[PDB]
Parts: C-alpha cells; sequence; structure tokens
C-alpha cells in the first residue's frame, strides 16, 4: 500500500486497475459513469442555477451477458470483467428530459489484454450495439485499445523440432518444422491433439511428424479476431443510420478501433490520444529507413481534427464526456421521438440585431449565435449560447454545428465569408516534399467544403433526426483545375445526395448580403426534396445564372452598349452625322473619342441593369421562393414556420401509420381539412396553436379512421 | 445547296441544324438511334459472325410530351423539336435478350440555343426519368450543353432611362435607372405591364418610374432555370438508386450538365469534349491573369478519366455508343429482372490455367480473362474475352470491371500487384507550384483506391442489380502520414457502408499467392452482411492480424528464440556450463558468439513458424471461410455456387411476397425444406438442377401457401 496515510481509502490500490489505466493516461473504465454524473450535473448548473439534485437524477447499471448471452444489469466490484468490454445503461434527468431519458456506453478495457479485441469482446460490442438498436436509444462507445488481438499456439513453441539441411551446420538452413512422438504425446495429453495439423513421414529410422498448419488451444489468435472485426464495423455502419451514434477517443484507438471511430462518424479526440491505422514503428520496418518518431504524427488531433475524422477535440477524458453530453441535449430521448424543445431566457419574440453589411467583413457565427459589443450584445438569429459548432478544425469555409430556434433544436449551415487558409504537412516518407499552404475564397464550394456540407447534412439527418436550415451563401464550385481534378463533382453530388434522404424541415434561406449562382443553387433547389425542403430570399439577397459581370460579357455586349449610347446627346448627333467624304475621318475619330470616354460608366449601366434582374421579387415573381424575408424579422417568422412544420410533420406520421398507401400532398390536404374553416393555411402561429390544442381531438379523428379495409 | 451533284440527298441541307451540329464536333441529336442500331449490329456481329438481322431487330420511337405533358411516341421529320432536349423509347433484339429489351435515350439538342437547359428542357428531362424509373428501364442521357439558359429583360433595354448625377457630364455617376410614361406606355401596350416592378416618383416636373426590380416577359433568363436545374439534379440522384442510368458526354457537359453527369455515377467522355464548371474566361477574369487557354485543361479527359469522374473514354460518338451498349449486356433488361445469362464458346467445365507465382510479377487481369502466351491461351477464372474493364484511368492499384462466369454476368475487383504511379498536374493558378509523381505499392489500399473499390461496389449494386466477386488481396491501408491526412479512414469506411446495402450474392476469394491482414481483413468479412456475403480462401493463400514479421516482432521476441536455442547442442551445453569465477567471463563471450552466428536462421524459423498459423487450414478450423479451395478448380466451383445462391435467392424473392413478416434465416430454412429428402443442400450442382426442374411446381407450392390471414 502506496501511499500511506490518506484520509480515504486509496482507489488505485483496493483495484489497482485503475492505477494501470491511469499509467497510460486513461481513465478507469469504471469511472467514466462518475463523469458522465459529473457531466450531467454540470448541465443543469448551467441551465438553472438554483436546481436542487440527488443522486436519483443519474443510474449507471452495469451490462452483462447471461447464461444464456442475454444483456442484463448487475451491480459488482468493478474489475470483475471477465471480457475486455464493458458497457453501462445510463438513465438521466436532464433539462430537455427532466423526466429522463437513456442511453449505453460501450468501452474497452486498457487494462485487459491491452485493450484488444478478441471474439468475446467483438461478441459483446455486437450484443450492446443490437440492444442500443432495438430500444432506440444512443450508443456511446469509449476507444481505448490495441485493435484485433494477437497470439501463436504457445503449447507448440516449446515442442516444435526443425529438420536441417545438416546438423552440425543450421546456418546453412531448414526444410520444415515438426513433432516427435513425445511431443505428440505432451499434446495427446494435454487434450490439445487439434492444435497442430501434421503429417507422419519416416526420416533415417525415425519418425517425424510434419507441421502442415498450426491452429492452436487458445482462441483469439487470429482471423477469428478478424471475423469479430468485421461483424462490429458492420454493426456500427448500421447503427449510425438507426441510432445516435458518438465516440470518444480516450487512451488510443488501433486498426478496428480507428474504423470505429469513423463508421460511428461524430468523433470527439482527447489531445494526444491516436487514431492510427498502423503504429509508426511497424510503419519504419516497411520502408526500411527511421521515418516516424511517433504515433501522434499519424493519428494525433492535427491529422484527425484538420480531416474532419475528429469532430470536436477535448483537453482530457471530462472535456469530452462533457461534449458528449453537450451534443446529446440536441437529440432525442430516442429514435422517432420528437426533436427535444428547450427554451431558455432567449424568448423567440425578438428582432434579430446583428446585420450584415457588404462593406464590412463578419464573422457569420455572430449571424447564428449574435455577438458581444462595447455597447451590449447584438443578438443573432438562433438563441443566445445556443450553438455548437462541430467539425471546427476541417474545411472553415462552411460553418456546420447545432442551435436553437426560441427552443427548437435544429443543424445550422453557414457562410465562412473570409478567406480560409489550411496547411498541408509535409510527407516525412518523401524527401522532397515540403509544407503546402492553401488559400480557398469564401462563398465558394471547394472538395472538402462540400464535403463537409454535405457530411453535416447526413449527420443531421441520421440518429440525430434533426430539422435543418442553410444561409445559403455561395458564389459556385471552384471549376478551377486543380478543384476539378481532386473531384469537386464528386463532393458536390454528395450534397444533393444528403438532401434526398433528409427525413425533417429544411429551410434554405439566402440571407442579406448573401448570394446564389448557377453552380451553387443547383445543388440546394427545394425540388431536390419537396416533401421537406423550402426557400427564402432575404430582399437584401441576390441570386442569378451568372454574376452581373457574367450576364453583361454574354448579354449586354459592345452593339447593345453603344446602341445605349442613344441616352447621349453628344454620340447620337456624331453617330448620325458619320453615317461629306473627307470630313468623315474626323468625325470617325470624335464617336471613338466619346466612345472612350462613356464606356467606363456605360458598363457600370449594364451591370446594374443585369443586378435589377438578381432580386427577391423576380425569385418570387417566377415562383422560386416561398416567400422574400426581412432579416431583422426572420427570427419570428422561421420559429412559427418551423413549430407549424412540425406539428403539420407529426399529423402526416401518423395518417401514414393508418390507412397506408396515400401520397403525401393527399395526406397533408386531408389533415388540412381538418382545421376549422376559419383558420389560414398560411398563418404558421394559427396553425400550430390550433393543433396543440387539440392533439387529443385530433387522436381521436385518427384513430376513428381506423375503419380500413384496404387490400 | 452545297454539295451539288451528290448520288443520295444532302443531309445537311435538308435539315440545316445537321450541319450545325457536326460544325460543332458532335453527332446530330436525330442521328444517335442510328448509332444505337450501328452498334447494337456490331454486338450481333461479335456473337454469332453467322446471325441474319432484319431492320425490326431495332425500333426506335421519339417520346413528346401530348396536350396534357403525358410523353407518347411519334414518327415526325428530325428537328422539328419546339423544346432544346429530345428522347427516344428504344426496343432492341439483343444476344442477350433475342426477344427484346427496352431503355429511353435523353439527349441536349446541341443545335438549340446553344443546348442550354431552360425550364421547359427541366421539365421534360424530369418527365423521361420519371418515365424510365416508372418502367424500370434504364436510362441513356446525352450531354451536349451550355447550362442552365441565361437572358434579360431584352423589351427593357430600349427603354430604360437614367438619372444621372449631372446630366452634362455623364462620367460623374448616375443615381438609378428608370421608364418614362412613354416607356410605361410601351410596356402597357404589349401586354408586359409586369415585366417591371416600378415606383413613381416627381422629378423636377416630369414622373420618372423607378425601376426596383427587372423580371421580363420571357421565361428562362435565370432563377426558373436553376429551378429546373435542382429538380433534374434531384430526380437524376434518385434514377442511379432505381434504374441503370449511364451518361456519354457527346459535346462539352457545362454546369448542371456537369453535375447530370456525376449524378447519374457511370460516364463515358468522348476525347477533347470536356466537363466543365465555369469556363476557361470566366475563370480568368475571377484571377484577374490570364491563366487558363482551353476549357480541356479544366475539363478533358486528362481531367475526367484520371478523377473516375469518366469511367471510360471514346474516340469518338459511335465508340461512345458502342461502349453503352456493351456495358448494358450485363445488366438486366429491366429493375428485379434476372441478371442476363449469356453463355459463349467458354464453357464452365474446364479448369483454370493461368496461376500467379509468388517469384514473378503478373497481372490481375490474367487471372480474370486469362493471357496470350506463344503456346496459346491461358485461360482464367472468367469467360474468355468477358471482361469490361471501368474506371481504368483512375486508381489503378484497384481492378474493377464486368465479366461472366459461365455466361452469369457479375462485377469483379481485382487488386494490381504491380507499383502504380499517379501524376498530379502542376496548378497553373499557383505559380509556386510543379507536377508530383506518386508512388503507391501493390496490395495496400490508398484513399483513391479505397474509393474506387466502394464505388465499384456501388455501381454494380444499383441499377447494374449484379452479383460480385472480390478477389480479395490487400496487406491492408496506407497507415501513413500523407494518406491518414487524406483520410484514408473516411474511404475504407464507404466500403464497409457499400457491402451493408448490396442486395445480390457475394463471394469474396484470397487467391493463391494472395493476402488478407488486420486491416483489409475487417473491410470485407461476410458478416458485414451475412444475407449476402461469403467467403473463401485458396490453399496457397495467407491471412493473420499482422503478417509473419509483425507477430514476431510482437509474440516472438529474443528471450523466445534464446529459449529456442536449445534446439542447439552447443547452445545448450554453454548456456549450462555459464549458469568457475574468472573462467566465466569466456563462456560469457563464447554464448553472445553462437546466439551471434545462429540470430539469422532463428529469426527465420521464428518467421516460417508464424506464417504456419496464416493456412487456410485455420481459417476453415476457425470457421472464418466457407470452404479452402484449389484455384485450377475455381472456376467449375464458382460457376455451380452462384448458380445455386441466383436459384435460392429468386425463392428467397418469391417467399418474401406472400407471408411477409419472416426472417431470411427462416425462409431459406423454408425453401430447403421442400428439396427432396435425398438432395445434398451442399451440392450446389444438385441444387441447382433440382430448383430449375421444378421452378413450375414450387411455383404451385408458393401460390397455395396463399392462404394468408396474416394480421
Ligand atoms: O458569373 C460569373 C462570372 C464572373 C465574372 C466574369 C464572368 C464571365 C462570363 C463570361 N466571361 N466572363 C462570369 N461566375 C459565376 C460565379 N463563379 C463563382 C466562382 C468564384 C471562384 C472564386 C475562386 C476560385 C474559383 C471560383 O469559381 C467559382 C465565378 C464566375
Ligand atoms: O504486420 C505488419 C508488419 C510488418 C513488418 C513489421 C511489423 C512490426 C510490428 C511491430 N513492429 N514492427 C509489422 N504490417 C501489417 C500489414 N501492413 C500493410 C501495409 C503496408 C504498407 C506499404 C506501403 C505503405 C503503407 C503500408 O501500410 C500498410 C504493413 C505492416
Amino acid at each position: 500500500l502506496r501511499p500511506i496515510a490518506t484520509p480515504y481509502p486509496v482507489k488505485e490500490w483496493l483495484q489497482p486497475k485503475r492505477y494501470k489505466a491511469h499509467l497510460m493516461g486513461t481513465t478507469y473504465v469504471y469511472d467514466f459513469p462518475e463523469l458522465f454524473r459529473q457531466a450531467s450535473s454540470s448541465q443543469w448548473k448551467n441551465f438553472s442555477a438554483d436546481v436542487k439534485l440527488t443522486d436519483d437524477f443519474f443510474i449507471s447499471n452495469e451490462l452483462i451477458e447471461d447464461e444464456n448471452g442475454e444483456l442484463t444489469e448487475v451491480e459488482r466490484e468493478p474489475g470483475a470483467n471477465a471480457i475486455g468490454m464493458v458497457a453501462f445503461k445510463i438513465t438521466v434527468k436532464t433539462p430537455e428530459y427532466p423526466r429522463g431519458r437513456q442511453f449505453v456506453v460501450v468501452a474497452n478495457d486498457i487494462t485487459f489484454k491491452i485493450g484488444s479485441f478478441g471474439p468475446q469482446e467483438d461478441e459483446f460490442f455486437n450484443k450492446v450495439t443490437e440492444y442500443a438498436r432495438k430500444r432506440g436509444i444512443p450508443r456511446i462507445y469509449l476507444a481505448a485499445n490495441s485493435g484485433a488481438r494477437i497470439g501463436m499456439a504457445e503449447e507448440i513453441v516449446p515442442l516444435f523440432q526443425v529438420a536441417w539441411n545438416d546438423a552440425a551446420n543450421p546456418d546453412k538452413g531448414f526444410q520444415y518444422l515438426y513433432l516427435t512422438s513425445e511431443g505428440m504425446e505432451t499434446l495427446k495429453k494435454f487434450d490439445k491433439e487439434n492444435s497442430v495439423l501434421t503429417e507422419r513421414t519416416v526420416i533415417n529410422g525415425e519418425e517425424r511428424f510434419v507441421i502442415k498448419t498450426i491452429i492452436g488451444s487458445e482462441d483469439g489468435l487470429g482471423v477469428e479476431c478478424l471475423r469479430g472485426s468485421g461483424l462490429i464495423a458492420g454493426a456500427t455502419s448500421r447503427a449510425y443510420h438507426d441510432i445516435f451514434t458518438i465516440t470518444l477517443v480516450t487512451c488510443r484507438s488501433v486498426g478496428i478501433g480507428a474504423y470505429l471511430v469513423r463508421l460511428g462518424q461524430r468523433a470527439i479526440q482527447v489531445e494526444g490520444q491516436p487514431i492510427i491505422l498502423t503504429g509508426a514503428s511497424a510503419l519504419n520496418k516497411v520502408l526500411g529507413r527511421e521515418v516516424y518518431t511517433s504515433n501522434l504524427q499519424l493519428g494525433g488531433t492535427q491529422i484527425m481534427y484538420n480531416n474532419g475524422v475528429s469532430h470536436l477535440t477535448a483537453v482530457d477524458d471530462l472535456a469530452g464526456v462533457e461534449k458528449i453530453v453537450e451534443w446529446m441535449s440536441y437529440v432525442p430521448a430516442k429514435r422517432n421521438m420528437p426533436v427535444p424543445i428547450l427554451e431558455t431566457k432567449d424568448t423567440w419574440d425578438r428582432p434579430v440585431d446583428f446585420t450584415p453589411t457588404n462593406d464590412e467583413t463578419y464573422d457569420v457565427r455572430w449571424m447564428i449565435e449574435g455577438r458581444e459589443t462595447e455597447s451590449g450584445f447584438e443578438y443573432g438569429l438562433f438563441d443566445k449560447g445556443s450553438f455548437f459548432e462541430t467539425l471546427s478544425g476541417w474545411a472553415k469555409g462552411v460553418v456546420v454545428g447545432r442551435a436553437r430556434l426560441g427552443g427548437i433544436p435544429l443543424g445550422v449551415i453557414g457562410v465562412e465569408t473570409r478567406t480560409v487558409e489550411n496547411l498541408i504537412p509535409a510527407d516525412p516518407a518523401n524527401p522532397n516534399s515540403a509544407e503546402t499552404l492553401i488559400q480557398q475564397a469564401g462563398q465558394v464550394w471547394f472538395p472538402n467544403s462540400a464535403f463537409k456540407t454535405a457530411q453535416a447534412i447526413n449527420d443531421f439527418n441520421n440518429g440525430e433526426q434533426l430539422p435543418m436550415m442553410i444561409l445559403a451563401n455561395w458564389r459556385g464550385f471552384s471549376g478551377g483545375q486543380r478543384d476539378m481534378f481532386n473531384e469537386v463533382l464528386k463532393y458536390g453530388s454528395f450534397i444533393v445526395d444528403a438532401l434526398v434522404d433528409y427525413k425533417q424541415p429544411i429551410i434554405i434561406y439566402i440571407p442579406p448580403t448573401g448570394e446564389l449562382r448557377g453552380g451553387s443553387w443547383v445543388v440546394v433547389d427545394p425540388t431536390i426534396n419537396a416533401d421537406q425542403m423550402e426557400m427564402y430570399a432575404d430582399v437584401n439577397a441576390r441570386a442569378g445564372v451568372l454574376e452581373p459581370e457574367g450576364t453583361v460579357e454574354i448579354k449586354f455586349r459592345r452593339e447593345k452598349l453603344l446602341d445605349t449610347m442613344n441616352r447621349l446627346d453628344d454620340k447620337y448627333r456624331e453617330l448620325r452625322s458619320q453615317l461629306a467624304p473627307e470630313v468623315h475621318q474626323q468625325i470617325s475619330k470624335q464617336l471613338a473619342d466619346r466612345e472612350r470616354e462613356l464606356l467606363p460608366i456605360y458598363g457600370q449601366i449594364s451591370l446594374q441593369f443585369a443586378d435589377l434582374h438578381d432580386r427577391s421579387s423576380r425569385m418570387v415573381a417566377k415562383g422560386v421562393i416561398s416567400k422574400e424575408l426581412e432579416w431583422t424579422e426572420a427570427r419570428r417568422f422561421f420559429f412559427w414556420r418551423l413549430r407549424r412544420r412540425l406539428n403539420e410533420e407529426y399529423l402526416i406520421k401518423r395518417l401514414s401509420h393508418q390507412v397506408g398507401e396515400a401520397s403525401r400532398l393527399e395526406k397533408i390536404a386531408r389533415i388540412r381539412s381538418w382545421y376549422p374553416a376559419s383558420v389560414d393555411h398560411e398563418d404558421d402561429r394559427q396553425v400550430a396553436t390550433w393543433i396543440e390544442e387539440n392533439y387529443k381531438t385530433l387522436d381521436d379523428k385518427l384513430k376513428g379512421l381506423k375503419l380500413e379495409s384496404f387490400a
């Protein structure tokens, strides 16, 4: 016992495995529920400073397999795990679920055979994943491992013999490996007869049992571990589409461990904990040279967070747990439950203060969440303090996060107007390689930003099941050589696919000072998914196929511009006179003199003429947008629109369970036929208010419609 | 008329639009059905040289919209199209469908308003896509366009006035654009009152109608074209998952045109025809400098085919049409129809001749399709002449194509063992940028090869609806810095997702001289999708978590190796003697002398010991593979296995339409309970033969099971 004379018992001595985990720079597996309790309690403090919590607000129950391999809850001493994978069912009362919400935590035990994945850990991880999925509850994975378990048939090590070419000269080589009768008997005796596959031969009097395959008595040596890895990779791939999946990289995640991080998509990486496929020393043997010095060069945050593999970084395990808990606060308690409403001091009923200007540089985050000023706080579009930005280290040209609109949680995608730089590191494996700095213009989709936008859309959609707002402000895609070669088309197309799959309300809003052009509008138009999408443009937004400079270049050329020079009194007369023979040379020089002096302002006139088409009024006129809006009034508008949309969506889902076979246009028109004759279908607030006042009455109407002889 | 005195009529004079198309370097839209007829006839010649074809073997009917906007067949003169989008319903009798197969061809008319997409072309393209999808028939798109249509309100051009700051000095600027009463009346007269949005003001006696928005009388000027682009992008995204989609880039594909190419996935690009987002001159204005000289720098084959955006290239339009027709020969006639069997001279009943050696370099294509030798033709795994390789210009480390196994069409993925080089071009926009040459080791997945493998899997699955074989031979993923930074994890994970979605039989086969390790096995194990996947390993294959060098490094270290030095007579005695005081220094030097001399061969022994675990016999023993196979006998084995699998799959699909709610294990066990008691369920040939002999009898059994009161 070390240290002596402590006030309370030495927990690292009661369970030496706690000390081993600490020695490896991670939290002991059995101590993670306590971090979730601390993080959950902080959530309450940050929400309502005055709430009195009691220990019954949080319950953690370890899940273990029974005699029939079915998961059951246990209350046992930490460190009694017979396998290197552990799980807990957590039931917490949170500000968004004060009566309680549930989730599962799966975790590697780094103290158990270095956190390696053997067949038993793989089967348990799969069993826990299926448990979460059946219940629709989130699956949190805490990665601290050494990848698939490796081994050899340790019983064949003291027994094997070698068939030397020349016994006296071993250096000259060997023909095969074999067992003697004594070696074979040792195996027979310990009931390890099937540990080897032998073929008996007779060489100079003695019988030799030629080893043809080594199998081994112990399980978890090789391919059986690889089968299990495949099983859990597929299990996670499916879980991502079904439930909320998140991973915290807590010590190091190797091989299957790294794949699990990616397959669950949502990942928080603790600083200094690598996500690797191959270790630096293994790579060094393959390359010959001593190229890498640490695994952090390969899979540290400076790789993974800069990549978008790690959505967030964390300073320590508790910070990571706090980020999981914060992310989950935007997510339904379980699959298909409504999005968790959470109203704060910042009510829906106020104008938007922060307004972008065309002459001044701004941060899009100011439009999203507001900003501190010397004169006070300028509120933005969403609730003060609600913006939880993710993928913050990758493709910084797009701003992705979760936010709240008068309490309604949603995914937000904004456009970074400032030029973004990113540093591509020098490849240590290539001596003729130096660090590259890439500049990327604002309001332009590049391969990386197109991938991030698509990624964001999918992550809001699957598991999170959130509505979304895109504050659309792109000039288009980068059509230059490098970006075309880097497959910009591929990434842009993923955005379309992500929108086609979206199952919750979508609002596309071209904000003030914002724009949408030929290439950018294609990928975000509401006809991609009319059942979910809706588009709005600010009165100070712009949209057209090309930018004014482009439109003039194609449609307001020199001849049109010169014909327009008949708005000029001096030009009209000069063109008329030069249309008696020798004097015509002086008049021709005089026309070219006026045309040269007028050209800069007539170029400006054509630019203005072209821009006059690019207005939200044309968008309304041509029916390409639902409404033209005023930025300061957007919060009030969107709150009720979103609120109205969620209610109608709920009624569309119920109408689907009954009858079944009807189009969405038929279902919505049916639900709308139920509204009082006096209710204006175009009034979002009135429509939401009427539905919320009649949920139980509408239920009775739906239960009555269960007179279905539909064959 | 030019030229005079030709033997037959000048087709370019009868329809001048034919000449315009030719002038633009493309085939006239109305002439594409003839190219399909020529290509279809060649298919017959290459199949059976002796078949007599008549014109009734091929029918092309133009589809146009009726009075109610419903598509109908027409026989009209070419060039009468009132919109710039054209379609044809093609019905062809092919070697795989001698009674006939159908498909739709949609195409831009480059002679119609430069092949631009206006709202009418967009609505027609969408209508044709839905037509194809409803029928389950393939959709071939022929891209020859200028992207979304651009315009201005040409009626406001002669009318608008300018409010100068100083009339006498126009150079000093203007305040706004306006209309006069005379201008307003001109609009009133031509019923174009809503062409502008004005606000009347009175300035120094005269009334000025301030233009606040220009709308225009003509449709297809701006945003209305962008809505249509979005509509067709979403339509194509959906079509890809539903029907066979392919695109031929025939002149140039711009903006929406480029997106359409990608969204349909399968693309054949004609040499010298660019797929661009922004034109070179437009990019040059945005950058200031005159950076690019042609659109081919941006979207030529050297960009798109090297990218994997273009799956194949074609020397001219007919070669492109021939490639479409050849690709389609592997594809079902319509959605959910069986894969088209096509038996050739190369029957299933033969051994595989080409065998890889560990000491000799080979091309994987030799294993796939065979190879010509001075001594004759060495047949490979698949039918002679059946290998149709796609994505051949991108990520050359993986070999992807379609093939036939005794007539059965399937997708094939093979591993290129030879080191692959690829040249990254120098960015013309960056003066401090030079061409990079990248080397990539064989049998290692890199970001590009992982993306291609995933891409291949999805393209075989969607629309093609083909079974697949992966001749799995990877050491793992590149875990080095550059490849980790280039998101190898992301691409590897797409492989898992692609396998999870697969709806047809999958065979994973580790071939002779082949290997599968820790990282590579994870992503391809049959437990990812047990309903479709199956794994086999050749008797000369290898698999384990690490390679022998890795396993020894972790599990057969110096102490184990030194303990093994007790297989040595001289070492055993020397270690015993040095375990009386001064003489012990000489014995310690003598032990280090033997250990140094023995170490190279004992290192080889441990490598051999480790390799003895990596055998297909261990794979069988641990139940991770369905069977261990012999390469020469693989064609015979796989033919019957695949044939058996397709039959059972057919019966599983039928059992699903009836009853409905049963697991696949229940359905298959039920189908198997129908086989005669004497039929060995493990005999593929017997099982396939019995099903094919009793399809009508099994139908009667299924129709009888339609006694379903299942609620
Ligand atoms: O409408 C225009 C435009 C602008 C200026 C000139 C011309 C033009 C049209 C014909 N000749 N020149 C077009 N464009 C459409 C919007 N595009 C946005 C865009 C900006 C951009 C910025 C940096 C790098 C790449 C980029 O490519 C995409 C830029 C070009
Ligand atoms: O089993 C081993 C191995 C090989 C040699 C030494 C060691 C090792 C284990 C511990 N220290 N050294 C491992 N490995 C697993 C298979 N890996 C395949 C691989 C090759 C490879 C080749 C080029 C570039 C990157 C690469 O990374 C992936 C290579 C490393």
